[PDB]
């Protein structure tokens, strides 16, 4: 309900009192940032998406670089959805008829508004893979986004390997750390989980290609406890982008803590 | 989303949608304005990609398919009901609210469909802040461009351009409620009165909040309209899926529309 929203905000929030918080928070010019967010999570915004997106922009600027996941899992194989899952019967139609990714096309699932608003705006890059894409935009947005591998679409040839090889920040806006997508780069790191045979539709040599390859099976529903566990060292900042609580991050402080984590079990 | 999966049958593809569409009457070189909801269909393969493809693959780049990409969100907020918001917050609404810019403004209330045909490649969008269209093929920048601030729904607009081509409606799963042609009717009979109304724009460089005048758009009475308009028999009902959908000349609803408002 957009009714429990309004009712919940104090005052608009704009672009203006976003960058002012952004900036509280620590986020500055020339930062490397994964983001992922709630919208609804801040409260009421004059603007919606298109807010928070200039906001981000305004406060990193094009000297700095903004990347966010852009899963489209809409494309996946279909024998591993419960989320719903679907009758059994569906599954070789769906792999024999589901559109092939187009960076340009292909909508996100689970993302966002704001990521949704992000990947359309002019400048922004948004990685090859059919399942695992990621949107970036600024001074690393090419280098972060290029060559991603089919295979193992998290692990060290990823937009996460690239994140943490600059250094990079992760905020979290209103949102936990099953949403942390940097921390598959710890799974991939410890072997923390099982190689599975995945699908993606893909344009390959020009057509449609049912394409099948293997890549682990990334399981965010441990993510949280080890968020607990790493904010006890006291390195993450915490603050309000209006309503929302906001973690700010550095993406080698958690991938680091999340690869001995699960290491040691 | 569960109650989506468990009520569909098989699921639905751009192969399916392309037969149900053709068979409800779209065809190659067809002008047409659509008006959706995605999950009246029933599951999909692909979502709103599916649907656009589909729609492309009958129409083709021959016709021209046009959808409503309205931004309500960018509108003075003295008017808002849907919700409405603390009049403290009005005034600095209209100094912060980010400008419209065709290629990057979200739509309100337009359906996924929408959002996914207003960023496919080719497809173009008119300029206006509250009340632009998007359109694709044949006819898509002759019926985009130019949009009058002011009377934006009126003779100036896309709408009238779907009329002067003899196009078609083609309502998915949705009602009358949504059939934005109606509205060149209520301008035609002058069914609504003026109101003073704003926007963000971008106007020599800068954001400018920009004060003109437009119709009262209310669609409140187009359900009646519909109701009394299909006994006339003129309308093709047809399935996509389970969306029970509706496909009219744009010009017989329209006129229909303008001869309804002004009987009262
Ligand atoms: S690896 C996986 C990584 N995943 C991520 O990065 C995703 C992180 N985000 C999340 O997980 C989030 O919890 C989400 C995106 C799944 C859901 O959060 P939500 O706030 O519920 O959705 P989202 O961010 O899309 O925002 C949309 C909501 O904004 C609200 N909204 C709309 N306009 C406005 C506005 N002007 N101001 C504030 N809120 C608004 C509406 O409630 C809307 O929901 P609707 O589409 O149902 O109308
Ligand atoms: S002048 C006015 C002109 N206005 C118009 O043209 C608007 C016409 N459309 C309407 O009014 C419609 O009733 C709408 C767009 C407002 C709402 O209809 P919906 O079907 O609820 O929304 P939409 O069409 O955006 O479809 C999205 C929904 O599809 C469903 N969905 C998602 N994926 C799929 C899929 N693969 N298959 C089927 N359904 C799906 C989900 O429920 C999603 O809803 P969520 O946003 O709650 O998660
Ligand atoms: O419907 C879907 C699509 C992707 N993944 C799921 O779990 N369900
Ligand atoms: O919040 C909003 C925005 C536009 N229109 C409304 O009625 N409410
Ligand atoms: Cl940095
Ligand atoms: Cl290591
Ligand atoms: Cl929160």
């Amino acid at each position: 309900a957009m009714n429990d929203i309004v009712a919940s905000t104090q005052l608009p929030n704009t672009i203006k009192t976003i960058t002012n918080d952004l900036r509280k928070l620590g986020l500055k010019k020339g930062m490397t940032v994964i983001v992922h967010s709630s919208l609804s999570s801040i409260g009421w915004i004059s603007g919606g998406a298109v807010a928070v997106v200039e906001a981000l922009m305004e406060v990193i600027t094009e000297e700095g670089t903004i990347i966010m996941p852009t899963q489209s899992s809409d494309l996946s194989d279909p024998k591993h959805w419960s989320r719903p899952p679907v009758p059994e019967e569906w599954w070789q139609i769906i792999r024999d008829n589901v559109p092939a990714f187009e960076p340009h096309i292909t909508p996100t699932r689970a993302m966002g508004k704001v990521v949704e608003c992000f990947r359309t705006y002019p400048n922004v890059v948004r990685s090859n893979h059919p399942l695992g894409s990621f949107a970036a935009w600024g001074r690393h947005a090419e280098e972060i986004t290029v060559n991603q591998s089919l295979s193992m679409s998290l692990g060290e040839e990823s937009p996460l390997r690239k994140i943490y090889d600059l250094d990079g920040y992760i905020l979290l806006i209103g949102v936990g750390y099953d949403s942390n997508t940097s921390v598959h780069l710890s799974e991939v790191r410890s072997g923390a989980c099982e190689l599975i045979k995945v699908g993606a539709p893909i344009i390959e040599n020009g057509e449609r290609v049912w394409k099948e390859f293997v890549d682990m099976d990334y399981d965010s529903d441990k993510f949280v406890e080890i968020g607990v566990e790493f904010e006890q060292k006291g390195t993450v900042t915490m603050g309000k982008i209006g309503n929302a609580k906001c973690r700010l991050m550095k993406q080698r402080d958690i991938v680091d803590f999340g690869t001995e984590w699960f290491r040691k079990k």
